[PDB]
């Protein structure tokens, strides 16, 4: 993983955040994420090397406030000699001038803030979490198809490549070819392609060919949501069986997140770049609410009335 | 088949067709087509009761009009009483007098029409006779395609439904599949979907989807004048043909093979046969210019 | 109007028809609608010329089967005598030779069908009756796009035909142009080119053009049956509909059809508009409308 | 906003959640985001209601592992007292027994989980967060194309629908139309369409129009992420010659969040739409530090060298 | 190969040329190409037949314009005699006289033209060059791609002709399908369909089809320089692309690719990624090369 | 001109053509184009400088080879003392051991030649030329479509940039905007991006954009055979109906089909630019829509 320095917080939320004291140590590594509540510290109970960027709002100060100056001093003590990357305070915290008068020494980097604690925790909070989250490599092939991210398996290899191509000249968003990396924030899945991927892909016939130099960065994106997976069969699926009312909705887990699955076979004659369109379709549709199998089944009862 | 009503006639054919009379059964069902003619019950010849909609005109009403009230009464009276689901009175038929005072007692919806007896051979009649068409169901994938109707057949289910979703992504439109069926009008064939297939449509690996709901109403059309039969096969200086339903359609037998795809074929087929209704034949066209290349080697 | 000879109509139909005598006269002009019934004049009562074809089924048959030989032979007479252009007999005619004998001396080519009288109203009816549909010339441009017959109209001028040539570049068929002319035929309505029309249209800055051959026969139809009507307003002041529930209709030869005014507006692609509608006209006719869909849903959640 | 229940939270976490306790009462409301500590009222120091979802960790239980049965049920009171919605044991939490006893009355939802507290950050916690994101109503149109969330802005709401059809022809994606909504996630901003706009548009000659219904969902998408902003001007009003060529990217924030600006003036012999999809072309070279204006500038200079080369 | 007669340079350049004196022979052919000069012929040092079309510009003129009137007729013999197929005249020659007086024996055709020496080279020359090319008939399909003109290969019936098709649909243009033929001008190689396939093609289950009359006139072109060419494989690969291949024919080396054709896939757009890939290595860029470096840069991850 | 020297002809063919002699005036300037024919010279008639690049072919080494040596030493000094910037040496002239003797002291740039004479005119001869042609700078776009170069011509702001756009995604081919500049070359016409273009464009409210970056190098071209003009125009006005001929226009001496088309609003320019080329095709292959409607109205009048 890559390390997030406190001034790479800063930089990117330059318009909420603003550095009023520690400026010297805006370099320290924020080793651990979420905005840690430090109220255990505060009371003298734990006493452990703080990681993540500590934070103070509404209750900290109002507890706080209670106390005489020499107790805030005491308490604010216990919080920054455990030498966090960085302290928060939310516009809540009206009066810092008791902590600045205690961090004079230590120097531990104080940012201000004018946002609440609800409204760090969609923002300032999310952004620093998703840096640690949890990456896996995988094979397979990554397009993102009428806005829904697809992620083409098969035992083809250069053949579902072939098939990306396809999509392509069909104006959809390809990500990544084989070398490609997923990660879970929140209930999605989100995909991209590994550094040594990036857009290049092997075309039988033609080698390795850069799909942004061929056809322009319309046709790329850098990374999608996973919602969609879709395994091509070779002509040897003859042990597949095929089916005829697609009421329900095979899924599989990746990471932790479950996605739709689809078998679709390589059939001569017709183009496999359309049969995985109508797969995509076949999804969003279902997810509005829509089911082309069971409509059909209701077709036949109401026709069936003697 | 849907049951014709004597409203539904009413309602379709507002712009030149009032009803005068027998206002309470518009209700009444048309069993035959045709706006029958009623010479021999007028006359009283036959007794048998009428199932299809009685038309009076220029014939009729001079024919009344050298008759007594009397006479004109129990004419009148024959006709009425067969149980007629309704009858129309052309322009000619100036005036219904005796006519409705007669039929005060059976009450038969008349309905009166400033068309003559030929302006609504093409109109109401048609109308009333495409209803009755002899319908006839098949199997096989019903679209058009540059605005030519094609019937795909074959053995291959596959080969087919295929083919079908390939040209409906070419913005063709989908008629049906599998479950269709046909019928006669004139000399003109047309082709439509069962009620149990609508546009429905299985693919392997989807199973049966909703055409519609996955392409849009620009891409589906109710019905199509089948025109053209295409043949799927899991020079061409003649245009051969096949009867389908009393119909002669224009046929074509095309293998599907790796390496092509199906779609494109149909599409140049299609476009074969418009050429070749124009009067342009390549195969001959190509045969004509390597035989003009020959009389131009008579220079040695 | 083009003559409808009996010969054609017999060619027309050789899968169920068998002409068996006036083979001379094939060529009998019609002019007259309908499978027309003649008992009047089989009882001397009405014999005027007839011209249109004849039809003698299973009810004009019991008629004579029970007639005593002179019967048949006279009434039989009256009809001849009034030369009509053709006679078809249905299955039902069984056993023609009283006619046969009676015509042997007539020139009246008479046609022997396997059709019931019920199945030919549908067939050959039908299509002798269209031969006869009334046609009427208007201007105008005719596609059919989406599989909707559509005639544009707005006396836009030229502006017209610029717009069906976008409509032919997206692949939609294109029917005619400035000289058409629309025919009834039952509830529906027609439309074509007229001869010195057919496919030819006028372009500004490349005068009159011939579309088949600049885009292939792919792109034409020789008719279209017409449902909806686009008007093109060019830039000269209205106020437009914010809802469009309404789906107004207009008139046109006896038939209704739904009416559509659209503008023509500067950075975007009238075509599309036009397209816009074709597919509104289809959502509506199948039961959806979207006005009334945005409603209810801005009502549902003021319910909350 | 849409009422979040914790039945809802642990379906969408059915792979490492498992409700042990409180069933019945899966049907409570989180009115408030956040993995909430609650230390100060395990000490009974504050004693406010709770609206958000309480958790328990290491820590937490470390401190309770020193306590003894009373002092644990005292502790554990407090907290289910205040009614929390529901409650989260992370897998360093391993004895719940007290809990669960002390429960046995409250029943309020107890949610076990095999991750870490740092594990929950990204995935538990980051969905609960953006449920709660604040969001701004603004006028505009909304699609994504070429993969890029685009923001149309402009007087003229006519050259803004009447664009919008243009590019959804075009095959790119249709997020909303005028009444939409923009919630800033991380250092993102996305937007979508109001719950009154859904995917409705408004085209003169037609009325309103279901852009879904008509096109498919093939054109929609329910949210984009918004990095470029389109502002369409009705009159072509102009100076400085490296500002014509588009040297340097310009841009504006918009709820904290900078995005690329582009000024572009509807005009008649040329659709509106291909100079959005240019925009957006020329937005991701620029990002892909290529710069068109820049590359004409040092082909000029490369020109004049070789010409004054002798 | 078809007799190039002057009568068809007549109606091939009339806007510049203009027949007189001897319209007899115009039914003669030319056997040689290009637009030779005869003051060998003329001086009687070379005395054989001329077999293409002659040229008396200014310096052959001034040349007799000062030569006696017995010397003009003893030079303007040993020329037409020789029986030349033609002999254009420049506009700095005129006054034909002696030039008509000899002829009157000979009846050689003559004619003016308003350009000079130096406008014949791009002109004339050219154009009567063209027609006695090595023209070599081989199997294939020739198409111009994003202006770049490529000969497809492979075996007979596999998906070729309905290729070109697709590329049609692109707006590409076709060439010509089958019987097609080459020859090399200088140093370029170029394509047209053999007369007697002309723009037709055959398509199976359907027959011969003429792609003008079915996609229009404006997707095909008579000649084209050919680039690249394209061997198409019935049902192993480089998985790189450092090393670009190369296949000549008739003395010119083109750029050489081989691909696969594979069910599902379209067969059109791999000859278009080739055509690119093609334009984009001649431009500087070549994808292996680049791909390449971008993992040693990577590999600097020992830092 | 900006003055051709030996050397840059040797550069310009360095796999066909080798210098053998004369390599240290490979600087010599070539005042005159075309390869000039020198038998006069050759044999002492002429006497006056050559300015041009001289050729010897299978004649003139034929013609040497039937002489004695002195003799074809004295005919190669008259050649040589006459200063021609360079000699060139055909495939048939297979030895210039004779030629080098005499050139070793005039040492005129001697090229060696694996082409024939009449390879020479498609190769040298065009080069040299080209360089001699005028080259004129002027106002427009340049695309090639469906294979014809098409010159876009107008006032700036109306959308000629913005055509190119929609043509080339067409798949149709960008040469130049704006700065663009022509030269003739015998009765055809040529053109190209100047070099301060290349293949950039400006786009009003966007600045400066790379053709080739932003849609592909495929869709980009350095030459075209300019063959059709289309002046477009905005408007706030009647058409030719008819047009029964090609209209033309003199550009630079050259006579280009001249097409004059409005921009018309909701309507795609592109496409009226693709009709343009269609009608141009198929009117050179004989067939004319106007006058094909002609006739079919004639035929019908006369059908009374």
């Amino acid at each position: 993983m890559k390390k997030l320095l406190v001034k790479e917080l800063i930089e990117q939320f330059q318009d909420c955040v603003n550095l009023i004291d520690g400026h010297t140590n805006t370099s320290n590594v924020i080793r651990v994420p979420g905005l840690k509540r430090v109220v255990f510290e505060m009371l003298g109970l734990f006493s452990s090397q703080i990681g993540s960027v500590a934070i103070l709002g509404k209750r900290e100060f109002g507890f706080l406030s209670q106390k005489t100056l020499v107790e805030q001093q005491q308490i604010l003590h216990n919080l920054l000699k455990l030498n966090p990357p960085a302290i928060i305070l939310t516009k809540s915290f009206t009066d810092p001038t008791v902590l600045l008068q205690v961090n004079q020494t230590y120097q531990v980097p104080i940012l201000k803030t004018d946002f609440f604690s609800t409204e760090l925790s969609f923002t300032v909070e999310t952004y620093i979490n998703e840096q640690f989250a949890t990456v896996a490599q995988i094979h397979g092939v990554l397009l993102e198809v009428f806005g829904v991210g697809v992620l083409l398996t098969g035992r083809s290899g250069i053949g579902k490549s072939e098939c990306a191509l396809d999509l392509i000249n069909k104006n959809h968003l390809f990500v990544g070819d084989d070398a490609i990396e997923i990660y879970r924030l929140g209930n999605r899945l989100f995909g991209r392609a590994q550094e040594v991927a990036k857009k290049f892909m092997e075309i039988r016939g033609l080698g390795i060919i850069n799909v942004e130099r061929f056809y322009g960065l319309q046709i790329t994106k850098q990374r999608t949501e996973i919602q969609l997976m879709v395994n091509l069969l070779s002509l040897e699926k003859t042990t597949v069986t095929f089916e005829r009312l697609g009421t329900e909705l095979k899924k599989q887990r990746l990471l932790g997140v479950d996605l739709s699955f689809y078998e679709i076979p390589i059939s001569p004659g017709r183009k496999t770049s359309e049969i995985i369109e109508s797969a995509v379709i076949d999804f969003k549709l279902k997810h509005s609410g829509y089911n082309s199998a069971l409509d059909f089944i209701e077709n036949q009862k109401a026709i069936l009335k003697r």
